[PDB]
């Protein structure tokens, strides 16, 4: 409590010791870590709440000058007041799995990062007859999984889980992740929520604003603690503005709770595997899928991943060749053929009883036999370490690890995340391939990525990999991601998430009529959070004690 | 004009004429109508709505009233006409097309507002995109106008509508209330994609992916914002980043919205509409059960509906070509009204889209599972008379606009309907409990019970028809009274109220209390930020700017 | 008068009409026409400019709009109209001609502003003092006027002007704007020294030594404050003590200028223009580099030029004259116009100025210089015939003002020029590159390259002379579009504008944008602080006060 690396803005050593010394005994110092010692990048099994675990600026670039767990609500309230007091920035993680975009490191160097999960971890409630969950911030995929299985409940109740069952539902879901079942769209699929605003008042949204009627056995109960209307989590807009999306990749509020839609058991499964011969095979694959998925023949959020993307999942680029530089259109068609894989490879999934899957697998199986040299299988036609098998566990919302072994690809693996909208048409996801392939060799980087399918729009996900230890191929990296933005842009695709070190320059093709939504935005922001509070930067969203000249990227 | 009825509050005449002079030399004067006269406070038709005050009036006719009509010609005039109301600081009440019937029609919540008709003169159908099977459109187009496009290009064998129960709205305006279609594409709100508005201070917005501006280009050089092309992704995925700020522009008073995207079904390649009629009254119990499971499978695929005889007869005539009878009509009564029908006591409407392979599955489960009530018949439109509900309904469940449900709004002499709309779970017990307490308050009040609850996802919008004569004012007062009862009554039974008329607005939101009223502070601090002089529709949603005392205003 | 075609910002038509009540009683009827018709927006001509908006419209030709006309009398009624605008807000746009003509005419930039035509009465030549080699001139005298009160003087044998292309601007208006002209007196901001001011808060104001007060004698006692004479070294020495502050008053909204002291280039004793022919399209990197040290050794004098061939042929004839081809002339078209005129490719102006034996020695470095390039020839006025460019800048070269240059507007039908003007180093690489750009994208966007660099010491203005047909709305988009990516392309390689259109000041204002627009935010604070009330030129320069939304005005 004495001593940290960096300071929060204009903020005295005298102060930064007479806040924590507060939190510390709020808190209690079993749950207060200062930042003293010269910030390790640690595991996914024990993650960082320090800094940028997959750091592409100076890894003390974003830093925390401390790490707060409060136990409950209460402490919450209590450290915001505290940091209003001050004028102590705050930075919110449920779980700070949120690598690729930053982890649990803050925009704002010198900032609180606030570990909600550690203490606030419970399943609150699971409902079967409604169909949901309502969870804090520390339930993980993994756990909320475990719990289903621990009350014999998949026979009921699936999940949808995102590549890695590591992250905070709570927290993925209020950055508008995505998984790839029928309820891929994780934002979408939420009912209900818990807030601290900045002021420290409780807010509760949607029919959580009806308050469940009074009686004996709940009376007395703090705000934190009361239950929930019954309609909270089954009708997400109750009445007036809904205001739920001012909570969604925001730096509106603290969140505490939440309600997840979760999807019954089909009564009836089975993924599936597309080969696509060529590279060239991705336009004309496009073209098909767009009426079959506004049809609901591809049920779930189905993908389109290279080459490149399976082959880093069963080795690392060491294991396929010992070349520096990029892999050939010639390297990487051999590799297609060492796999018993498709230069791109369409991974899917049918849902429900034996007769509907027979009737869209048909039409699927047809609609892409226009395709050349296609071939299809299920997980047991595969190889037993094959993608496949395990994305069969992903798109019935069983959690998996298997898939951060493509970090490794590189030596000293970090991820960083481009992800630009694509119309779903073979002619824009190739004019948009082509752009992103065009600059990642010029960066000297394999191309990896996939493009995912929602109903209208494809998340083009590119998968850059990069050596950490490697401080020339990072400032190229840099480059790529800088440059990547402002390309697509130039075409009109947006970037729907982000890394800390983009939030300025994405938020900035965001400026139609001279900027107006951000400009809408500050007015919002400055005007539940006057003391500039909750997590600055965020979204590039600037509280007016922030001058753009000093801090935008 | 000089001498309007009411004017709005803290504001004199000579200010009004120097404001209304000012407008009429913008939008000019064949878009302003001043109301001077109770010649002009004629309550009107569906075909021709009245735009001055609530049609289906249970206050007194008057109580909500417009001091002027506007109708901007383009965005320009509102930027203008925004501006100038901030200047005079002059109460606005946006519309789109104004037969919110039901909820208040076009009447402004502040007697002497302008009701700023955004439809009579920003209506077309901006754009309509096959390949992303999605629309966009100004405020006046209605689903007729929309439907009507769609045949006038050959479009239906490809994209498909979804109406809600008339077809006369604004497809703008309903999604912004968030009202309910019966396709799949039914949760109009959600499907919704970028949408563009004049905030209280005049500047102009897009949401989502409609931030992103569409690269410049030589044919789109020199447009004025309103008029800007969008982005590839406007309208195909709503979120952009950042906050999604959407939500703050559905039934609120944060800004006057200019355009919508919303996203069309794509033609089923085959449909199937259908019936289920349910017996006795008590079968609500053991269908909602059973409607549950299927809607959450989705073998329902549609937002199916159940519902009160009474409904599906008042449709077929109104309450003297059945009883010649003041009381309402007792239970015993109502079976032979269903008898007379081939109707059931409840009655369950649906459809089956998609290829027939898979339907017929569909209808095989459904078919089944429905079975396990005593005396269930199953019908296709096919199978019923030419004026039957199926064949409406058949046409609705497809998109296509019709008129025929008005005709339960004259089950009463001068007839005006008002909703009771309160949601529960799909549970059968919770549903027949909310049916018992909204019909013994009917009775309590001497009406007919009429109702329909629309099966949601997790979810039922359980919607009560009030039919009264509104030119009796002891029924007037009973059906205040059963409002304000019913409000409180569900509010102490944990079911919400999704969607109101103007009259009930602040107690409906006095339901939403939780930790003493926080969901409306907030709202309040909003608000408050984006509108200073508290133009736009004050006391819309219970949501009352600063210069408005809640002592004197709320009820 | 009563009823303008626009009104400025946030202002009703009863403020319009008291504010012009207040003003026809300052300067009188006489002095103020209001804009009430589309009779009075009229493009006119270069002899008689229209004063109400851009006459060379690349935007709709009523984008940029006065609501009226005031033509101050003298500098009490300019006090008296600032304390008025200030009173009713109202923002004002301040000309001495109003021949600003490819960079918006005499338009304002907010529409609805006050035009205030400051040279109508103010436009007397207040000094010419000729041991001091200066003059000093109100904002209407013009070149050919300045240039007349020296021939009734019989003061030329001692006293030379320098002039721009054409002779009707003012003297006072082209300096504050920077432009340029092509003796050694070329940089007619450079040379000024002392200038008299309004500002925003109606206070009058001198800079430099024209701070220091002329003492007090009894031939100049009780004058007003602009009627003063001046101190010795007010027009001798620009700096005064203290904050050098005459640059806030050029290209900027901060006062309103009202005197002016330039000094003038004695008569050197001895003068020779001079043409040098560069055969190739290719020949300007070779000449640039030439040029450069030339220029920095000041064996080059004058602000030379080098004209690309299209600029000296367009002088000549229109197109239908040369082609009557849609398209813009090829590379091999564009040597048979060199060929038929006795000219290169490009075309190399200058003049050298002094006493004989030092001008030969310059023409011998020159001529040995240049002679590096094949093919070059060169010519004296004398070798050339009597229609020649060269004795049209004989004349421009030694400060006599003519309007030949005009007819290169006429290039097209309905014809009207727009300036793009980046900067460049005097490098044949940097010169060569920067030419590529312009000339691709105005083959992209169907346009005829027609420019010129005007080198100065260690930099060159390439002008961009976009000459369009202005009915034809199709390429007015075009221009937009080449206008809009031009800035970008030459942002993208470093080269920044120095002077625009009122279209294009705030996306060459988003071009300074060095740490996060920080030229711009100063450039603010400034404005703020002087003028609280943004009466002076709102947008001037994209610098807005803060009345104005940047989200509604900028473009
Ligand atoms: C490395 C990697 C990452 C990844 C992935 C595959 C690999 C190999 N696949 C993903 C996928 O398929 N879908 C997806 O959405 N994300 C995927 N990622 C990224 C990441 O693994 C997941 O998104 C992960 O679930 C997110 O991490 P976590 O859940 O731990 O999130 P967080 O750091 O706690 O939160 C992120 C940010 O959100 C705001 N936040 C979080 N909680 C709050 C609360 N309670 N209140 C207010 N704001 C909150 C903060 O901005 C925080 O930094
Ligand atoms: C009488 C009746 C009504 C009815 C119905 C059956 C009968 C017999 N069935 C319905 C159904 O199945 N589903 C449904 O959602 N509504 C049903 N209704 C009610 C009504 O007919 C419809 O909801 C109708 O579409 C709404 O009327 P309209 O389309 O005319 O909308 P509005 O009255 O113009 O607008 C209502 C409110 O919306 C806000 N608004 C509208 N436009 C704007 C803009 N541009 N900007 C800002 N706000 C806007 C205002 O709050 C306005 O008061
Ligand atoms: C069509 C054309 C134009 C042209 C040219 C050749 C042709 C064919 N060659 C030029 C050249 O060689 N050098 C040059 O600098 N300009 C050339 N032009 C452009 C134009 O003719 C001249 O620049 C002309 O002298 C400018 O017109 P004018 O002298 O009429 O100036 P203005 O329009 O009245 O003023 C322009 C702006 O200046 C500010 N201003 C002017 N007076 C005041 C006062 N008193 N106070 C405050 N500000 C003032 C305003 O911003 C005004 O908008």
């Amino acid at each position: 409590e004495f001593r940290p690396l960096t300071l929060p803005p204009k903020l005295s050593l005298s102060d930064f010791n007479e806040f924590i010394q507060d939190i510390i005994r709020i808190v209690g110092s079993e749950n207060v870590e200062v930042i003293s010692s010269k910030i390790v990048d640690g595991s996914y099994m024990k993650p960082t709440h320090t800094h940028d675990p997959h750091h592409v600026m100076d890894q003390d670039y974003f830093l925390a000058s401390a790490i707060v767990a409060p136990r409950n609500v209460a402490d919450v309230q209590s450290i915001v007041g505290l940091a209003n007091k001050f004028s102590f920035p705050l930075w919110p993680i449920s779980i700070g799995r949120n690598s690729g975009y930053g982890g649990a490191a803050p925009r704002v160097s010198g900032s609180v990062v606030l570990d909600m999960g550690k203490n606030m971890n419970r399943v609150l409630e699971v409902n079967v007859e409604g169909a949901y969950c309502v969870v804090e911030p520390g339930v993980t995929y993994h756990d909320l999984h475990n719990y289903l299985e621990a009350n014999n409940l998949r026979d009921k109740l699936w999940l949808d889980v995102p590549d890695l069952g590591g992250g905070s539902v709570l927290g993925n879901a209020v950055e508008r992740g995505v998984g790839y079942t029928p309820y891929g769209d994780h934002w979408m699929m939420h009912s209900g929520m818990e807030v601290v605003l900045a002021n420290g008042e409780l807010l509760r949204t949607g029919m959580g604003a009806l308050p469940d009627p009074k009686r004996p056995e709940t009376m007395g109960l703090k705000p934190e603690d009361q239950p929930w209307s019954k309609i909270a989590h089954l009708f997400p807009y109750g009445f007036g503005p809904y205001i739920d999306g001012l909570f969604s990749q925001s730096n509106m509020g603290i969140v505490t709770k939440i309600g997840i839609w979760l999807m019954p058991n089909p009564r009836g499964y089975q993924s599936y595997l597309i080969t696509l011969p060529k590279d060239g095979d991705l336009k004309q694959a496009v073209d098909i899928i767009r009426p079959l998925r506004l049809g609901m023949a591809l049920q779930n959020v189905p993908t389109i991943r290279h080459i490149l993307l399976d082959a880093a999942v069963l080795g690392d680029k060491r294991s396929y060749s010992s070349r520096t530089e990029p892999l050939s259109d010639e390297e990487l068609d051999k590799i297609a053929k060492q796999l018993n894989l498709g230069r791109w490879n369409f991974y899917g999934a049918l849902y429900g009883p034996e007769p509907i899957r027979r009737v869209l697998w048909e039409t699927i199986k047809d609609a892409f036999s226009a395709i050349p040299g296609v071939k299809f299988y299920f997980p047991e036609d595969t190889p037993e370490n094959s993608v496949l098998r395990v994305r069969d566990k992903t798109m019935q919302g069983i959690p998996t690890y298997d898939e951060l072994k493509w970090i490794d690809w590189l030596p000293n693996g970090a991820h960083l995340f481009f992800s630009p909208i694509a119309k779903v048409s073979g002619e824009d996801a190739m004019m948009q391939y082509a752009v992103t392939k065009k600059r990642c060799q010029e960066a000297g980087l394999d191309f990896i990525g996939t493009f995912t399918v929602g109903m209208r729009e494809m998340h083009h996900i590119v998968c850059i990999v990069f050596n950490k230890k490697d401080l020339i191929q990072k400032r190229k990296v840099q480059w790529l991601m800088r440059t990547l933005i402002d390309d697509c842009a130039a075409n009109g695709w947006g970037e729907f998430r982000t890394h800390l070190a983009f939030m300025d320059q994405i938020m900035e093709t965001y400026n139609w009529n001279n900027s107006s939504f951000l400009r809408f935005n500050e007015v919002l922001k400055n005007a539940v959070d006057p003391n500039g509070i909750i997590a600055p930067g965020k979204s590039g969203v600037w509280p007016s004690q922030y001058s753009h000249v000093t801090w935008k990227l």
